[PDB]
């Protein structure tokens, strides 16, 4: 009697999912799957109205992510995946820098990585803020640099803004990691 989220589960093969097979997988009644979109409006349906899945973007971006024998799309080096570890496989992530615009690519594996291109690629990140306008405030602006020199060099010229950061792709899977135990909590944050 466990539940290890047959939704995305079912969702990573990308095949069209009805509620009475959400129900029928989860061996629960049409209206428990019912209840749980019951409240997820803004999730994405196709022809009848069946669970679309995941997309990211319609194929436009310089992010992409491969996984098992499924091409994907981002906005972001971050936007290209979600939880490499809970797919249970591989994911070939690509990716452009923004100075010099080599072509990184980078492999997230449900434990770690499988292939670093090149050898010493840098991520870059953004500081949060709560004193901007409402419309994203920056949602991710997670790029990636071809290495921390040119993250670190191309950073030198992109000071100002709202704080961003550089980072090694190695400590970027450690801080994109822990987010788990942050998310896993319901409400409230003690710790600190």
């Amino acid at each position: 009697a466990d539940l290890l989220v047959p939704l995305l589960r079912e969702l990573a093969k990308g095949r069209p999912v009805s509620r009475t097979t959400l129900a029928g997988i989860l061996d629960w009644p049409a209206e428990r799957v019912a209840a749980v979109l019951e409240q997820a409006t803004s999730t994405e349906y196709d022809k009848d109205g069946n669970i679309i899945g995941y997309g990211l973007t319609l194929r436009e971006t310089s992010y992409v992510f491969e996984i098992d024998d499924r091409r994907l799309y981002a906005w972001c080096a971050l936007d290209t995946l979600i939880f490499p570890a809970l797919i249970g496989r591989t994911a070939r992530v690509s990716s452009h820098c923004a100075a010099t615009g080599a072509p990184v690519s980078l492999t997230v594996s449900p434990s770690e990585i499988q292939a670093v291109e090149p050898a010493g690629m840098a991520v870059s990140l953004v500081l949060p803020q709560e004193a901007a306008d409402v419309r994203q405030s920056f949602c991710c602006h997670v790029h990636f640099f071809a290495s921390v020199p040119t993250a670190e060099d191309w950073a030198s010229k992109h000071q100002g803004l709202e704080g961003l950061a550089i980072v090694s792709v190695h400590e970027a899977f450690g801080l994109g990691q822990e987010f788990n135990r942050h998310l896993l909590q319901t409400m409230s944050s003690r710790t600190p």
